[PDB]
């Protein structure tokens, strides 16, 4: 029970019993604390509760200390002293923002700024008491059990009664009961098995909640800046290929992090495995959330990197396929890709991060506690989207407020900036380069004249509350009657449930727009389903129509977005 104060470090035996985490806290702000919210129950080794028997007094206020005992007002022998008073609660060794983290329920966004916004020290605090709290809400859903097998990809599940329902898209993993997690999809629903297993009718699945462990780390070291490339040895012979980034390269060397802003298709991975070429005696450990994300690094470095070098580092709870080309969990190659939850406790002389914008504070934390580097390297984008933060239902969370590292990148702007998209058609860059990048970013690639836009509110219907406009698929199908090159493309929408439509009409690959993130496509075939704050995010339009290479295809419902669209517009 001895430990250090979360707000000032002064040691104390004290601890908030009300706080989901517990957290030390000394004579000073304990005080300042409970005085304050409804925070009443203080813990030291014994907690501060009335000793007399059958009394039930645990709010501090009203307890006091009776020789080296505790009692409230009834209690309390002749000599005895307020544990509450002069500003402290008395312990060992003898704050607005830490009350509002502390009591918050998260479901409001600006719980979410004022993590960003706080201390070092408050943005841990804040991170390990939002991830417990979603963890405790995983809880509160009902239990899914297997009442019919139709097929071997389609099933009939039966639900738990007063208990809510789950939200059923990728997003939400299932643990089936130990029989492999699973994800389902919209009486005909979709079940998709980690473990290939014969669906069994009667036995259950539920969202496993995992442990949240306590953040020592900070969310980012102390920065410092050197004269010259420290710990780092380039070379002179560096590939034309990769000479556009030399400069920066050098800033990574100079700086102890290093933040690298990179709107759609800028050259984000080729900057991350020259970085390597670089620094070709360096040793990298590449890191992002997503299976995917590290996948995209893997496959930049397979083409550029000695494939004896890398080991691709795979949880032995394997999840989902990724990455084969690699050997396995060799975590003392040269090269070591891994996602943030499997990183192993080693250090690198240049610690690459991809994918940002995806990063909570939790896992900027992580990647400080598992990993000790000489360079830390951010890469990501604050124009694309966010981790998707379940508890949060009420307000918009702004790109400064997603990460420590987006913060800065929103505020004192970004160490580097890629500015030449390479991907698109010029008509996407003029758009998204107007709308997210301050007129920035610059297009490389000509107008393809295959951007289109239709302006066509349709028909907003619902699968319980993710959305459906089966006229606007209807519009689609009608165009690629109309142009049957497209059928080569990817239908792209906010909503699921509008693609899970669109897969049995169309027939076309399809891609939610958060799914779609980090992957590029010749031909992209958008409906934006409805105008809700979802599906008109600015950050989320900006992913879904820099997907595409060649052309794409608009079927808009906000009249805002659709005028801002530098598209062909099409008629019907
Ligand atoms: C990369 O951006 C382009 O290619 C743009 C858009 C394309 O339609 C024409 N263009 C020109 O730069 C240009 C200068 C003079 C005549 O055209
Ligand atoms: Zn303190
Ligand atoms: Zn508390
Ligand atoms: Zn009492």
């Amino acid at each position: 029970a001895v430990g250090a104060c979360v707000l000032c470090n002064s040691q104390t035996s004290l601890r908030c019993g009300a706080c989901i985490r517990r957290p030390f806290l000394c004579c000073k702000c304990c005080y300042d604390h409970v005085i304050s919210t409804s925070h009443k129950l203080v813990l030291s080794v014994n907690p501060y509760v009335c000793n007399a028997p059958g009394c039930d007094v645990t709010d501090v206020t009203q307890l006091y200390l009776g020789g080296m005992s505790y009692y409230c007002k009834s209690h309390k022998p002749p000599i005895s002293f307020p544990l509450c008073a002069n500003g402290q609660v008395f312990g060992l060794y003898k704050v607005t923002d830490f009350n509002a983290i502390a009591t918050c329920d998260w479901t409001n966004a600006g719980d979410y700024i004022l993590a960003n916004t706080c201390t070092e020290r408050l943005k841990l605090f804040a991170a390990e008491t939002l991830k417990a709290t979603e963890e405790t809400f995983k809880l509160s859903y009902g239990i899914a059990t297997v009442r019919e097998v139709l097929s071997d990809r389609e099933l009939h599940l039966s639900w738990e009664v007063g208990k809510p329902r789950p939200p059923l898209n990728r997003n939400y993993v299932f643990t089936g009961y130990q029989i492999g997690e699973y994800t389902f999809e919209k009486d005909a629903v979709v079940y998709r098995g980690t473990t290939t297993y014969k669906l069994n009718v009667g036995d259950y699945f539920v969202l496993t909640s995992h442990t949240v462990m306590p953040l020592s780390a900070p969310t980012l070291v102390p920065q410092e800046h050197y004269v010259r490339i420290t710990g780092l040895y380039p070379t002179l012979n560096i590939s034309d290929e990769f000479s556009s980034n030399v400069a920066n390269y050098q800033k990574v060397g100079m700086q102890k992090y290093s933040t690298l802003q990179g709107p759609p298709g800028t050259g984000k991975s080729h900057f991350a495995i020259g970085l390597a070429l670089y620094y070709p005696s360096a040793r990298i450990v590449y890191t992002a959330c997503s299976h995917a994300a590290v996948d995209a690094l893997c496959e930049k470095a397979l083409k550029y990197l000695p494939i004896d070098k890398c080991s691709r580092i795979i949880p032995a709870r394997a999840r989902v396929e990724c990455f084969d080309k690699f050997k396995v969990n060799s975590t003392l190659e040269q090269y070591v890709f891994c996602t943030v939850n499997a990183l192993p406790e080693t250090t690198a002389d240049i610690v690459v991060f991809d994918e940002i914008s995806m990063a909570t504070n939790y896992d900027l934390s992580v990647v400080n506690a598992r990993l000790r580097a000489k360079h830390y390297v951010y890469i990501g984008d604050p124009a694309q989207l966010p981790a998707p933060r379940t508890l949060l239902t009420k307000g918009t969370l702004e790109p400064e407020y997603f990460n420590s590292v987006c913060r800065l990148m929103k505020t004192i702007g970004p160490d580097m900036f890629l500015g030449t998209c390479r991907r698109c058609p010029a008509e996407i860059v003029d758009t998204v380069s107007a709308l997210v990048y301050d007129n920035k970013l610059k297009a490389h690639k000509d107008k393809s004249a295959q951007c289109f836009k239709m302006f066509y509110k349709g028909v907003i219907t619902h699968d319980v509350s993710s959305a459906i406009n089966r006229p606007q698929i209807g519009v689609v199908r009608e165009f690629l009657t109309r142009n049957p090159a497209w059928r080569k493309a990817v239908f792209i929408s906010p909503y699921n449930s509008q693609n899970a439509v669109a897969s049995k009409i169309l027939g076309l690959p399809t891609q939610t727009v958060d799914s779609s993130q980090g992957s590029e496509y010749d031909y992209v075939i958008f409906t934006q389903t409805t105008e809700t704050a979802h599906s008109c995010n600015v950050n989320r339009f900006n992913v879904a129509i820099t997907r595409a290479k060649v052309g794409i295809l608009c079927i808009m419902s906000d009249r805002d977005l659709y005028d801002k669209l530098q598209f062909t517009s099409l008629e019907i």
